[PDB]
This record gives C-alpha cells, sequence and structure tokens, in this order.
C-alpha cells in the first residue's frame, strides 16, 4: 500500500484558512461476512439513514463481492457511532475531503478538486503540484500556500458587489483590489458565484473567473495612458488647451464623437474630466499611435500576467507599422482594445506606484520584486493629479469620493464586440500617497443596452473606503 499523500493548506495571507483536507470517514463492508449477521441489518440501515429494505437489496445483490461502499464522507464522530454496533463485516478507513470554509467567497481565486484529489480550476489548478505531494512505501504531504488574498476584504468586495448587482438588477460583475506597492492581488470577486462545497449542482455561468476571462474595451478608462504618452512625448504639458467643439471631429469617412459635447476649450485635465474622445483623438493624432501603444503594451493591456491561472484569456492589444488616423483615435479612447479586468487594475497599479509596475502576484509577497519603471515619476504624479480632479472637480464623479481620503479614477463604458454594455471604474487611494488600486466591472446595470451609466463608482466608493480602514491607511482628506 503506498500511502497517499495529504493535500496542502491554502490560508489567505494573514492565515486565515482558505482550503483545508479535512479527515473524514468511509464505511465499507465485506458482503460474505455481512451475510452471517443479517439481524443487525435494520439497526445498521437505521444508523446510516437508509431504508431497510434497499439496505437489505444492496448486501444481499452484491453478496458474492468481498468489497463495497455503505456510505463516503462521514464526519469521525459520525463513523466511530457506527462502528461500535460492531456488526461483524463492517469496516472503517479514514479519508480526506478537501473543505472550503470561505465558500463562495473566494471560488473563482481558489477553486476547487476532483473526485480523485486532483487540482482542476484556481489556484488548486495552478499550484496542483505544490499542494499535491508524492506517495512500505514513504509518502510526503502537501506544501502550504498562503494566497495574496485578503479575506477581509475579500468578503466586503464580495457582498459590495453582490449588494450593487442586486440594487440594480445587473446580471454580472467583478472587483480586482490591488496592492500598487507589492502586485499583490488583495481581492477578486466575481458575480456570479458558485459554492465549490455544494457541487452537486454544478451551473456553467457560475463558475466564470469573469475578472480574468472577460475581454472587454476598456473605453475612457486608458484615456489617462494616452495622456500619459502625451506627456511624456515633451510635446504636451498640462495647461496647454484643446478645443473640443462641436463635439464631433470628421476623419475622412469616420466621425469621432464625444458623449458630452458641451464643451469648446478644455485643457489636459478637462479633457479627462469631460472624457472628450474627441480631445483625446486630437492629441493622439500629435503624439502618434505608437507612443501611447509603447505605454499600453508596457503597462501591461493585452499582455499575458504571468500567473499561470486556467482560462486566462490574454486580450488584444493591436499593433500596427502604419496608424491612420481611425485606429489612432480608437486605441487613444479605449475601443482600439480590449483587456481583462485583471490587466486594467494591473495598468492603474504601476500609474498609482509612481509609474512603477510590479508583475501580479496570487500568492504572499515577501520580497518585492524589482519594479520596472514604466512611466516617469514626474508624468505618474502629473497623471495622478489629474484623476484626482476627475473625481473631485466640478462635474466630475463624485460618487465614487472616499470619505476622508482623496481618491482618484476614471470611469468607463465598456462594449464586448453583437455588443455588450459593462459600466467600469478604475482607480486608486489614497490620490497623494497611493497604496490601493481597484477595478469595478458591472455587466449591464439596468438592462443590456440600458441607460444607467455611472454605476460602478458608489462601489469603488464604498470599497475603497473599507479596504484603507482595514489596513490602516492614514486618511489624507481630513477637512
Amino acid at each position: 500500500i503506498a500511502i497517499p499523500a495529504h493535500r496542502g493548506l491554502i490560508t489567505d495571507r494573514n492565515g486565515e484558512p482558505l482550503a483545508v483536507s479535512t479527515p473524514v470517514t468511509t464505511l465499507w463492508a465485506n458482503p460474505k461476512e455481512l451475510m452471517t449477521a443479517k439481524e443487525r441489518w435494520p439497526q445498521l440501515a437505521a444508523a446510516l439513514g437508509q431504508d431497510t429494505k434497499l439496505f437489505a437489496d444492496r448486501i444481499e445483490q452484491n453478496a458474492e463481492r468481498e468489497f463495497i461502499y455503505l456510505v463516503r464522507g462521514l464526519t469521525p464522530e459520525q463513523g466511530e457511532g457506527v462502528i461500535a454496533l460492531k456488526v461483524p463485516g463492517v469496516y472503517s478507513i479514514e479519508e480526506f475531503r478537501r473543505f472550503y470554509p470561505a465558500g463562495e467567497v473566494v471560488a473563482h481565486a481558489v477553486g476547487f478538486t476532483d473526485v480523485d484529489d486532483r487540482g482542476r480550476e484556481g489556484i488548486e489548478l495552478a499550484f496542483d503540484e505544490w499542494l499535491a505531494g508524492v506517495p512500505t512505501k514513504n509518502a510526503k504531504p502537501g506544501k502550504t500556500l498562503a494566497l495574496s488574498i485578503d479575506l477581509r476584504l475579500q468578503y466586503l468586495a464580495h457582498r459590495e458587489l453582490r449588494n450593487a448587482l442586486l440594487e440594480n438588477g445587473a446580471k454580472a460583475g467583478s472587483l480586482v483590489i490591488m496592492d500598487v506597492k507589492t502586485g499583490e492581488i488583495l481581492a477578486m470577486t466575481n458575480q456570479p458565484t458558485y459554492n465549490p462545497n455544494n457541487r452537486r449542482n454544478l451551473q456553467p455561468a457560475a463558475m466564470r473567473n469573469r475578472a480574468m476571462i472577460d475581454v472587454f474595451e476598456p473605453g475612457s478608462t486608458v484615456k489617462p495612458f494616452s495622456m500619459s504618452a502625451a506627456l511624456a512625448s515633451g510635446r504636451w504639458k498640462p495647461s496647454d488647451i484643446v478645443d473640443v467643439y462641436p463635439g464631433t471631429l470628421q476623419i475622412g469617412r469616420y466621425t469621432i464623437r464625444d458623449v458630452s459635447r458641451n464643451s469648446r476649450q478644455l485643457d489636459l485635465t478637462g479633457i479627462l474630466i469631460k472624457s472628450s474622445n474627441v480631445g483625446i483623438s486630437k492629441i493622439a493624432f500629435d503624439i502618434g499611435a505608437e507612443s501611447i501603444y509603447s505605454v499600453m503594451q508596457q503597462v501591461g493591456l493585452g499582455q499575458d500576467t504571468g500567473l499561470g491561472f486556467p482560462g486566462e484569456r490574454v486580450g488584444n492589444l493591436p499593433n500596427h507599422r502604419k496608424w491612420p488616423k481611425a485606429e489612432t483615435a480608437t486605441l487613444a479612447y479605449g475601443y482600439g482594445l480590449s483587456v481583462t479586468a485583471i490587466q486594467l487594475a494591473h495598468a492603474y497599479a504601476a500609474l498609482a506606484n509612481d509609474g512603477k509596475s510590479v508583475p501580479l502576484s496570487m500568492t504572499r509577497v515577501d520580497r518585492v520584486p524589482d519594479g520596472v519603471q514604466v512611466i516617469s515619476p514626474e508624468v505618474a504624479s502629473t497623471v495622478q493629479g489629474m484623476l484626482q480632479q476627475v473625481v473631485e472637480a466640478q462635474g466630475g464623479v463624485f460618487r465614487a469620493q472616499v470619505p476622508g481620503y482623496h481618491a482618484a479614477g476614471k470611469s468607463g463604458t465598456a462594449r464586448k464586440v453583437e455588443n455588450a454594455y459593462r459600466s467600469l471604474f478604475a482607480g486608486f487611494a489614497p490620490a497623494t500617497d497611493p497604496r490601493i488600486a481597484m477595478v469595478v466591472v458591472i455587466d449591464e446595470p439596468s438592462k443590456a443596452g440600458y441607460f444607467g451609466g455611472l454605476v460602478s463608482a458608489p462601489v469603488f466608493s464604498k470599497v475603497m473606503a473599507g479596504a484603507l480602514r482595514l489596513m490602516n491607511v492614514p486618511p489624507d482628506n481630513l477637512p
């Protein structure tokens, strides 16, 4: 008997158990031996919770066999209660059942194991070799894995994303919380979600890890990165003015149209506040799409994350030797590419980390890796101040303001090309010394093609406020 291996424990970043192999008890029987004690069967059938006739049927039907299971997955205490009856032919072997104490809250991140206790999805699959040991014959146990997830932030993001969808009647949603300095994924919740313990049913739409496999056109949420390429070109400064009247711009056959068409002159910050597609397009025409593509590619948009998660969609950041005006514009205002919510959070973390990009991590980061300075500290600081103005200035996204803090971020309207409406908000806080980056995705707020609009911003406000408190970040907006 080459003994099996004990599956390693998965915890959150602070040791809270997320996937523990708990001991269970399995009762089996030798039918030829049980046949000599038929008068014990009604008592034994009752202790197993089974019908007297149906239980007697199983034994007599498999009388020539010498091994059948009576019941698997019992608790140690319940298994000893039946063994205490000392019915001839009833034997016991203690097994291991994978249990997930957090249940549906970390379902998509943790994943699950199959019948042969092998990693099938989530972390259970990405670290299956690490969590499963090797099978007298000596058997070594599996190693412990501590995730980057903060279970406190995870519970917060889960219930706030759930409460927001029920309030608006949305079909689905995603929320990613990220530590901008360490690259750690502090929280990643998806709706709808399933219970990995209660897998009698198996709804396929609930097992969808949308934060990593759903791709969408980020829209205005990448305009800060176009602005970053403008500021790094040496041709634009924050006081420069762009004329966006009358809210439309004709480029040959196509016509760029702004969502709000009530502006004429805007400075660079007002282009972000008003979220003008015309304004960001005129900037892109001057600096060229290559400088914008380079920034988006360096912050990870459309790039492999390196997390090794199953089903991870990379997205698509198109590249061209020669960029026409149409492809330049659509890239500049976020409809010329497709990303995941994880990639968008990673890119915002770089901007918040004063322009230094750090590799994503699903496990706890002890030694912080050397970053890549993608955006200069001076340009990153300037864009940070602009995104703070997007949230705090006149006509800005006021629903995203965090009480007692200076928050910064950008709202968008994603499109999955038949097309699908998603509401986006990506941000970080505190604006004056960023610690946390967050991306909120809401699939069709009211309905598919509705008029809800800014629905993700209030979720950003409530979750960021809680995450800053849970991490004891000092308030920097004390009036």
